[PDB]
C-alpha cells in the first residue's frame, strides 16, 4: 500500500463524498510544509483524478504529476480539499518544479488536512 506516516490518520473526511481524508495527531503550525506530491509524470491530466501541474517562468505547464491509479502517489494523495472559505489550511506551492503543500493556518490535534477550496 501507499504507507501514512504515523503522525497522521487516514479515516473518513468531513468533506462530503470525499471518502477517506487525512487528519493529524499531532499540533501543526503555520509554515509547516509537505511533500513533494509523488505520482507519473504525464503531459496532461484529462482525468482531473488526483494531480497537480508544475509550470515554467510564464505559467505555462511543463509537465503534470498524476496520482490518478490507487498504487501510485505519496500519502499527500490522501488529503482533501474544502468546501468553503477559509475551511483549508494547506495551499500547494511549487519548489524546484515539485509540489509541497505549505500549511498557512494553525491545525489541532484531531483536525482534517484541508487544501484551498477548487474553483
Amino acid at each position: 500500500d501507499i504507507p501514512i506516516p504515523d503522525e497522521f490518520e487516514l479515516r473518513e473526511s468531513t468533506m462530503p463524498g470525499a471518502g477517506l481524508g487525512i487528519w493529524t495527531k499531532r499540533k501543526i503550525e503555520i509554515g509547516e510544509k509537505f511533500g513533494p506530491y509523488m505520482g507519473e509524470q504525464r503531459s496532461d491530466l484529462k482525468d482531473s483524478s488526483y494531480g497537480w501541474e508544475i509550470l515554467d517562468e510564464f505559467c505555462n505547464v511543463k509537465f503534470c504529476i498524476d496520482a490518478s491509479q490507487p498504487d501510485v502517489g505519496s500519502w499527500l494523495k490522501y488529503i482533501r480539499f474544502a468546501g468553503c472559505y477559509d475551511q483549508h489550511n494547506l495551499v500547494a506551492c511549487q519548489i524546484n518544479d515539485q509540489i509541497f503543500y505549505r500549511v498557512v493556518a494553525d491545525i489541532a490535534p484531531g483536525e482534517e488536512l484541508l487544501l484551498f477550496m477548487k474553483s
